[PDB]
């Protein structure tokens, strides 16, 4: 509902985190094309070579997949080269950040703890056998290693952390600028529109506030990764698949490709094993062209988690809805089992009440502008106000300019604006 | 052309009206491999069988695909949960918005109404069917229904309307703030760095600029939805391809199949099959694979419409042409056949005029600076005015801040700075 | 390093140029189908026919692909429609844009001339051939040009660039209105938080700094393009896979193909042809998917570059790291081959000092907080400055405003505030 005269302003808010979790990179594998086709045949390999380059090129396909993962990972997490890190103080202003900040007591985080245990790994097996010897009995599949291990990883999100919270964004962009938190968290009030006086009378209560969000985090994840789990869950199908597939005749009279090399004459096994060749083929063409498109989306996720690295982490962004519901004050980055996890920090009006209004106020034939926020009515006076949080003042020259006349604007309204400087001279 | 002396400032401005349109979604659809490969053949689905799990990983791909479907619709439309509807009042002051709300007399806007008989829609053949004797009549290719209909997309369309103009952005970060909507379009002037005099003077004008630029807009779409259709044009050549693929012998004798399982024997109808299930197989995977690209490319779009729905409706952007050409002021969104449609509203500059110009003022032996604004002469006088609209004030000690001295400064002119003070007391 | 305490400012700054690229497009090319698989052979087409539309749907896909190319072209460059000259005065304050510029005696900058010459060229070969005779001698395989030549994009760069220094953005949005470009720095220094003083009294300083980080950036192209050559690379590689392919038996007697016309009976010469069909039209769909996938990466920096072009060259960006690292200034586009190269200018903070910080200062029991800028003391006085560059002024009641009182607020600090007034009126 809404009317013409009438306008509704919050006279509290609320602090809220929120989590968004995104995708950044998948467990780096690859295929040995002739291995998979002729496991240690040399007819089989015979046979094979006629075909030309086939196995080369889908070699090449799936060693691209496996050097943009760490491409994917680089560009999320070590944005920033220099390692910084938290003094033993530990103040900033009743501000309770050991959630979030890496245990000395593996060096992560009470958060990243839990976000490590939720998420459920063919590749056990492989990490099991631990490297030929593994790819001979996994029939030419194999698993690689990262160049980034967890524990470098949330080195990263370390330095980010402390550089956040120490000298805010400016590290982001240039070098770090030491700021005491209190003051920091200000300067981010400004950028939503809300005055700094609102942050320093309530400071206790929004410590209270946010250090209550963070422990309904906990509560969150430990009662959520979905999008992360989803992401190994297919990558395991494709590979159950090329396995399934090596147990399939296509039309041969046997799958085990030793029971065609002996019994059969020698051209007899020759075509029961070009048949298997063509139909393994073509089973590993359908599996890296479904990890093509599939690595495709990864990366577009990891852009866009490295876009938020920058836009969300090291400043304040003015984005509707792209750090969080609400107005967005700041952020902080947690690790994840290949991806990367926002808790978004932002302010949401609480508790509203409808005023009257007027565009403009009518004094001595001339017509007042607000120079910032708006008029409102309690019933008998006129008060001047900021919008996103309800504080009434005295409507005077200094809140106010002007512009044309009162015989203009149609929403005019008759009032005095006080002039803060006569009255102390008669 | 340019020079160093001169600056150029509109002493008029118009509103226009931008469409932009983008795909959010297709047709879901779907294929039963062995259905369609081997329809209703005992003797070929056993000689399918052979071939391992092909069919059931392109099922998988193609459902996938169907689901997604719905995924980017919702993500794009339903934004927001609650549903609100407008006033029986229609008094907006002066801005007539008849032609976007739904008309009470399908609960569909005028505009909608234009949209929806422009796209012309296999699938037609289908709908005259209607599920399994279609899937038979159609040798294995279905169509699947969306979850969310035209009816309850235009509810989510209504509601993001009735949102926009009672209470603006809010409702889009938090509770729904009424607010007149002549001071809301006020804000969104100020955010464009234009004051708020320029609205109220010109109340009436912005009004009747606004409204004839909705009108053109009828006249435009009546006289545009290529991108829309083009998918679907798209989707019915893949369609197409399947089906006639059906009628290749690719070696075979006949592409009947059933004039393979009689006249030939046992074993020589079974090498006609497995030939002709081998081309049939291949030709779904080429179909199969496209639609995974072509999906892909939607889902983008589909990302950008969620993207721009929150920036450019739910809220103001100053992202250069990211909302329409111009100075983005606000944004309508429409419903249309599997996308959205998006009406911005912007803010141009008009009718521009030549001054002499000069970075600084000496006055006292003081550089003055203006706090916003430029200093501009008409030949004989200088003035201080704002950038975007010609409005030459008189230049004070209230429109100015001092630094440094006037031997500094190298495009530094004489004149005096007037101090709304002294004068009256004296 | 952090305290609660001390905040840290820079007294000083430079100004960087940095370089980033992107690939917009690719060599547009094409595949005759028929011609590929049945290199004029009568007796080969017509086994090629019994196999469906395989090669209609195919050249289809390539088709898309190379109309797409010049689509990503246009997009990218070709924004604004009119074009524009630079004069011949070049007094642009200081500022030396003569590298950038095109160079009257093919019309390019110097530095377009350099990029030119960094990126290395089957495509040859074509080329030299030079068209249905090209077709024949390249086995279907062709080169197609681009709507949009190396000299029509170079007219859309230099209308950029005299666009941006002329009229700074307002060209991007609306008519071109003449600004002196020293004046269009001041806003753009307005934009990221730092008074306009700063500008014009450090100008001559500023100027030198442009300009040596514009020869810096000879030097380190000079001594870069690996994303554009790798481009380059990997469609050489594609089309070598073709030609490769076209000497594989696959299980044939001969990859001649005339070998198996003559010698062999007519069924026999069949059956040995419809294997080499077989083979190389799988070996075209491998390479024709590999070319969509990468197709739709390129689009995908195409959209990013079209992005950059509208809010890093067509204004001022207040997104981190988007337009550059540090705080954004101004973009200039020039040319290259397949793609752009925009020179990002940027603002560093350099040299920051230790200072002594608080919240609030207490003066007549009332609070007051700065209006903009930050509290600091040099150990014996306080000050008021902004952020982002040192400069002390007097705390007075233009500096500040006044909230709640001297009992609220945590970091409260005993100073006095100035009223510039009373002290001339006594
Ligand atoms: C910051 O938050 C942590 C976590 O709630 C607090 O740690 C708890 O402190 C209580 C009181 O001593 C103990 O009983 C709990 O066992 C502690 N929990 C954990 C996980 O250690 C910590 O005291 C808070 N610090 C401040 C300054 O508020
Ligand atoms: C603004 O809302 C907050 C709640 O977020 C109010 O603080 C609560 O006040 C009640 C008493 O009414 C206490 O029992 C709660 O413990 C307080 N919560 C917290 C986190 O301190 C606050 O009083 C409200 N302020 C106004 C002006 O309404
Ligand atoms: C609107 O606000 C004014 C200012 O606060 C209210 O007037 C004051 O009311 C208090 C009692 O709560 C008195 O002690 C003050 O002396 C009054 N000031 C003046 C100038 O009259 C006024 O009552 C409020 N109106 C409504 C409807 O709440
Ligand atoms: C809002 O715009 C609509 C559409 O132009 C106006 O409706 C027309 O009003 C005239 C005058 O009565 C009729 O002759 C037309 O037939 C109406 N057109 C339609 C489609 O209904 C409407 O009157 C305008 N309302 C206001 C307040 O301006
Ligand atoms: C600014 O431009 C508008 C046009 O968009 C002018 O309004 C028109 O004025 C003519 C008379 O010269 C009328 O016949 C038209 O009907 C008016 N159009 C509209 C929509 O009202 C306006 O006068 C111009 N203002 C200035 C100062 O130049
Ligand atoms: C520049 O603007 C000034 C102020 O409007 C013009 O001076 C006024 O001109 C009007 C006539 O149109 C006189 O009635 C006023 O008394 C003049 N005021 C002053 C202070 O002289 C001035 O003529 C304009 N200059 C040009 C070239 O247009
Ligand atoms: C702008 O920069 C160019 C490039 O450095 C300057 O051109 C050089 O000028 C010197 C001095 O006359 C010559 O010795 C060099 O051979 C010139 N280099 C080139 C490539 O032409 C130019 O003089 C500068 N102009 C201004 C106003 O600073
Ligand atoms: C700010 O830094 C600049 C360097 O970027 C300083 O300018 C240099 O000053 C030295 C003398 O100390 C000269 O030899 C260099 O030639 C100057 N460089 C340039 C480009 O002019 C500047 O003096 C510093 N200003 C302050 C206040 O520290
Ligand atoms: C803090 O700044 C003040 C103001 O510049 C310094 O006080 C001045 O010092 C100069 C000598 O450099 C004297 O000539 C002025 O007369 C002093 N002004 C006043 C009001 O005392 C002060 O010394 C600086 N403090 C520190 C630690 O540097
Ligand atoms: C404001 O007025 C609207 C419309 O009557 C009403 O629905 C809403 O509850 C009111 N809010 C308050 C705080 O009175
Ligand atoms: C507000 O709307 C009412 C009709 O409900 C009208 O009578 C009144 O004049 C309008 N007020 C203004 C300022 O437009
Ligand atoms: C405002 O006061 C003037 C007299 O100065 C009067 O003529 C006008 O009608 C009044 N307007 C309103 C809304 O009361
Ligand atoms: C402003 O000056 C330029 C350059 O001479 C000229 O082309 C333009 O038409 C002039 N505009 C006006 C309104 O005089
Ligand atoms: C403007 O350019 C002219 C040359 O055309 C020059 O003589 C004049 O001094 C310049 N003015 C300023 C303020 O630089
Ligand atoms: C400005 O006035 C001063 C005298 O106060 C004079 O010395 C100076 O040359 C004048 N500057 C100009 C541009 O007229
Ligand atoms: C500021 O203080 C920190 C912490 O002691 C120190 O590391 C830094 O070097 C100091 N910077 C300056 C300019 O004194
Ligand atoms: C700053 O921190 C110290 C502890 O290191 C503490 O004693 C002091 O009171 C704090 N100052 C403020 C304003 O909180
Ligand atoms: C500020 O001055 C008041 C007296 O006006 C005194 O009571 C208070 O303690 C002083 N505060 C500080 C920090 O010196």
């Amino acid at each position: 509902a809404c009317s013409n005269n009438s306008i509704a302003i919050p006279t509290n808010f609320t602090i809220s985190v929120t989590t968004e979790i995104l995708p950044v990179s998948m467990t780096k594998t690859s295929v040995d094309c002739t291995m998979y086709i002729c496991g240690d045949s040399t007819e089989c390999s015979n046979l094979l070579l006629q075909y030309g380059s086939f196995c080369t090129q889908l070699n090449r396909a799936l060693t691209g997949i496996a050097v943009e993962q760490d491409k994917n990972t680089q560009e999320v997490f070590a944005q920033v080269k220099q390692i910084y890190k938290t003094p033993p103080i530990k103040d900033f202003g009743g501000f309770n950040f050991s959630q979030i900040l890496p245990d000395p007591s593996s060096k992560r985080s009470f958060i990243e703890d839990l976000l490590f245990n939720k998420v459920t790994l063919f590749i056990k097996q492989y990490g099991d056998c631990l490297d030929l010897i593994c790819a001979q009995k996994f029939n030419g599949l194999t698993v690689l290693p990262p160049l980034l291990t967890d524990e470098m990883i949330a080195q990263y999100t370390s330095a980010l952390l402390a550089g956040t919270i120490c000298s805010g964004w400016t590290f982001g962009a240039g070098p770090a600028l030491q700021i005491p938190f209190p003051m920091q968290m200000a300067y981010r009030f400004n950028g939503i529109g809300v005055t700094q006086n609102v942050l320093y009378e309530n400071q206790k209560l929004i410590a209270n506030q946010f250090n209550s969000a963070i422990g309904k985090i906990q509560d969150s994840l430990s009662s959520a990764l979905g999008k992360l789990q989803d992401v190994v869950n297919q990558n395991a199908q494709a590979l159950n698949f090329l396995v399934k597939q090596l147990s399939s005749n296509c039309g041969a009279i046997s799958s085990v490709l030793n029971d065609i090399l002996s019994r059969l004459d020698k051209p007899e096994a020759e075509v029961q094993i070009d048949r298997l060749i063509t139909c393994r083929l073509q089973s590993l063409q359908t599996y890296v062209t479904q990890q093509l498109i599939r690595a495709a989306e990864i990366r577009a996720s990891a852009n866009l988690a490295a876009t938020k690295m920058s836009e969300c982490v090291l400043g304040q962004s003015k984005r509707v809805d792209f750090c969080g519901k609400g107005y967005h004050l700041m952020s902080f980055p947690q690790s994840a089992p290949h991806g990367v996890v926002f808790l978004h920090v932002t302010y949401v009006p609480a508790q509203e009440k409808n005023f009257t209004t007027a565009p403009a106020i009518c004094h001595d034939g001339k017509a007042h502008f607000p120079r910032e926020g708006v008029f409102v009515s309690n019933g008998t006076h006129w008060f001047v106000t900021q919008r996103n949080f309800y504080e009434p003042q005295i409507i005077t020259t200094d809140n106010t300019f002007v512009s044309g006349n009162c015989d203009v604007v149609i929403g005019i309204v008759n009032n005095t604006v006080y002039d803060p400087l006569q009255p102390e001279l008669d």
